[PDB]
């Protein structure tokens, strides 16, 4: 049983309609909840008296947010059969012949789909925007909206407040100007019978609207588009005389019991059996003449089910999310977040070593936090956060998400002091796995069922590549079985992957994979290794040496003598830690700052600014602060970081880990599915 969430009357008739329809195909049950608007419906949902809606992307926005939580869990697809699309597309239509364009906007009559609309409101007023001459301060967005056109007809606004916005609205009093089909000029349609009826001289709806209202080119010919260069156009030319590209309306539901399985199987039936030219008694995606787009949009193909991990953020995407949200702030404020960058945090110390840059940035550089790197790369996606620096592994899935490389980390060589290390090139870690000395026999051959420490999943040194080259060499892909307990941050901690794994000094929070986690990093699976919890750690090189022979002041690694250590070879023989050269498992890309491609740029300038002042040969480091110190934490960058270096021209995910890296984390990613990587798949459609 699916309790649908209907907002009206014809909506309700139709809905019940379908409820006898399904019957006799056998499971679920679809039940009609009667509502009165959108948000009634969300709400609704949120409180479990309903279960399913379908809404715009401006409701869909509204829907994740707190308290609703709600997710899209399926779309409507657009288009033709053979050319389909999930996304419409925002127009301005005119009737032909009239002597405003785009700009001479200002005095002229209106006619919107609804208020918080993609088409009708969001995408529009986006526009408008500077012809506005807003004045935040004053009054709100739709009180310049009010003295900009002279009357108008957007549906949901404040009748009562701004009754210019509602005075060519076609609905009968105390309904008029309703948030529903009650108002004649609700919707798409409403809004083009507004224009047609010719109230309005320009109605904000969507590229198809026109079509459906105008079956003959006759008709379709006395309209036109006013296209963003202040020009016009025919109607069929809508692909290049558009104002923005939207994403489709979405099915939600809850986050948690949402009934998403029940939902989907009820879906995908009524599309095969009453969908688009699917029978001659019910038309799921067909409405009635003056209620249009019941349920659902009319002439919608179908529905595209929605990956788990896309939230209603990750669903509209950073650049409708920007438009919306900076209509939702100030001019200044705006401004002012363009401006300023905000790095992501994973973990708690991070977050207080961001908070210590950020001071003594002077807000140049602000904070985000988020519990695991994946977290923060959802954030970044989301324009939450801008940027972080990231270990290559992270970077690949980084990268499948479209983020780009900005800076590398870049230590100290053994070559040049004299060309820059900004303009040095990056070498490369070596990945090793070290044992203790005194646990002879312990060699690569001899590795089952032994006890390990990696320094989390997904990362290089301590994931990828032994992880890669043991599935390779078992000819398996249950590395979950290999050793017998390990602790490699990020897996499932009720799973043997975690048994090793300590928590904090509580012991909460045990197989995080964030500085919290006692063996989480590099340096916590050499501690891991170093308080015989496990039998191997797969690090890097530079841990080993820098966690020994009073390097390290730490009182676990304090005692530490670095002839009590081996490296296990690919060719079955142990060496010792001065060896590396000649004993390690591959060469790591070192660790870089992802960021946006729009945002990467700026990052990067900033990047540089702060570098100067706070870097290992910053001004302000010693003294004041020192962005890569963190008591060999590595927190935020690795400790021993001498600085960030530029990349060359373009680089990609792929050009920066390299074709054989890729190839083999590619190879080792068939063996288990990220939800993330699903979710970001979907993302790049
Ligand atoms: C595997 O990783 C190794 C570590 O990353 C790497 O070895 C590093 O190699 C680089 C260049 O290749 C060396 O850089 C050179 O450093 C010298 C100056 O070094 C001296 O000072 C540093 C810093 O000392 C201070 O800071 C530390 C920690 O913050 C404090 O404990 C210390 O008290 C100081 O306050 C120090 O690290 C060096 O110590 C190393 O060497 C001495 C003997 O010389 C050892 O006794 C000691 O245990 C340690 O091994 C040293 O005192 C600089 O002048 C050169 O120009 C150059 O920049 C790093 O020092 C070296 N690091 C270490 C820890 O050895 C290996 O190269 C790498 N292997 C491969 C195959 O890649
Ligand atoms: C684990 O095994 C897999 C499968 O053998 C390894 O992937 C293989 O990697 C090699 C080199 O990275 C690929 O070969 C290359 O092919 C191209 C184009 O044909 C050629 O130009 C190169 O010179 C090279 O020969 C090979 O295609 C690829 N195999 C598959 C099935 O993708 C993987 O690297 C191994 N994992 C680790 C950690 O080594
Ligand atoms: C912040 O950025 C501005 C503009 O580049 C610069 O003038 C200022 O000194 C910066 N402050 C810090 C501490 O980075
Ligand atoms: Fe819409
Ligand atoms: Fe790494």
């Amino acid at each position: 049983n699916v309790r649908w969430c209907t907002i009206s009357q014809p909506e309700w008739f139709k809905c019940r309609r379908w409820q006898w329809r399904m019957k006799k195909l056998g499971a679920p049950s679809i039940t009609c909840v009667r509502r009165a608007f959108a948000l009634e419906c969300i709400r609704a949902i949120a409180e479990k008296k309903a279960d399913a809606v379908t809404l715009d992307g401006g409701m869909v926005f509204e829907a994740g947010r707190d308290p609703y939580k709600l997710r899209p869990v399926a779309a409507e697809i657009y288009g033709t059969k053979e050319s389909p699309q999930t996304h419409y597309y925002a127009v301005a239509v005119v009737k032909k012949g009239s002597n405003f364009q785009l700009d001479q906007l200002q005095g002229r009559k209106s006619c919107h789909t609804g208020l918080g609309r993609s088409a009708g409101w969001i995408i529009p007023m986006g526009i408008l925007r500077p012809y506005l001459s807003w004045t935040e301060s004053l009054e709100p967005l739709q009180g310049a909206v009010a003295k900009f056109f002279s009357a108008s007809c957007v549906p949901c606004i404040d009748r009562q407040a701004y009754p210019n916005l509602c005075q060519l609205c076609k609905g009968e009093g105390e309904n008029q100007c309703a948030c529903s089909s009650r108002e004649p000029y609700f919707g798409y349609s409403g809004a083009f019978k507004c224009l047609q009826d010719g109230a309005g001289d320009v109605a904000f709806v969507k590229e198809t609207t026109v079509f459906e209202n105008l079956p003959e080119k006759a008709d379709r010919d006395q309209y036109e588009l006013l296209c963003l260069n202040n020009s016009r156009a025919p109607v069929d030319a809508f692909k290049e005389c558009h104002l923005a590209q939207v994403p489709s309306h979405a099915v939600v539901a809850r986050s948690v019991d949402g009934k998403e399985d029940l939902i989907w199987k009820l879906l995908s039936k009524a599309q095969e059996k009453f969908g688009k030219n699917k029978s001659r008694s019910f038309q799921l995606f067909g409405s009635p003449p003056g209620q249009r787009d019941l349920l659902f949009k009319d002439s919608a193909l179908g529905f595209l089910r929605i990956p788990s991990k896309v939230d209603s953020a990750l669903y509209l995407g950073s650049r409708y999310l920007t438009t919306l949200k900076n209509l939702r702030e100030t001019a200044e404020e705006v401004k002012a977040r363009y401006t300023r960058v905000v790095w992501c945090a994973v973990g708690p110390e991070e977050q207080k070593k961001c908070q210590q840059w950020s001071q003594q940035s002077g807000q140049n550089v602000t904070c985000a936090t988020a519990s695991t790197t994946d977290d923060c790369i959802v954030l970044v996606l989301k324009g939450e956060a801008d940027a972080l620096n990231l270990d290559g592994g992270y970077i690949y899935t980084a990268g499948k998400c479209g983020l780009v490389p900005v800076l590398a980390e870049n230590r100290k060589s053994s070559k040049h002091s004299s060309l820059d290390c900004v303009l040095r090139p990056t070498e490369g870690y070596l990945a090793v796995a070290v044992v203790k000395k005194a646990n002879e026999g312990l060699t690569w051959n001899s590795l089952k069922d032994k006890k390990s420490c990696h320094t989390a999943v997904d990362r290089t040194a301590g994931w990828n590549i032994p992880m890669g080259l043991i599935v390779n060499q078992t000819g398996s892909c249950a590395f979950d079985e290999f050793f017998s307990q390990s602790c490699a941050p990020g897996a499932d901690p009720k799973s043997r992957l975690c048994a090793l794994c300590a928590g904090d000094d509580q012991g909460l929070d045990k197989c995080v994979p964030n500085s919290k986690e006692k063996y989480y990093g590099y340096t916590g699976a050499f501690r891991c290794l170093a308080e015989d919890v496990g039998d191997v750690a797969f690090v890097k090189n530079d841990t080993v040496w820098e966690n020994t022979n009073g390097e390290s002041t730490a009182d676990w690694a304090k005692n530490l003598n670095r002839e009590d250590f081996r490296l296990l070879c690919l060719d079955g023989t142990r060496k010792p830690v001065t060896e590396a050269q000649s004993c390690h498992l591959a060469v790591a890309p070192n660790h870089a700052v992802v960021s946006r491609s729009d945002r990467a740029a700026h990052v990067k300038q900033v990047l540089l600014h702060q570098q100067a002042l706070f870097g290992k040969n910053g001004k302000n480091c010693p003294d004041k602060f020192c962005l890569f110190k963190s008591e060999t934490k590595n927190l935020l960058f690795n400790d021993n970081t001498e600085c960030l270096a530029k990349l060359g021209g373009r680089p990609t995910y792929e050009e920066y880990l390299g074709t054989e890296y890729v190839t083999a984390i590619a190879n080792l990613k068939k063996c288990s599915t990220s939800p993330l990587l699903e979710a970001c798949a979907f993302l790049t459609r």
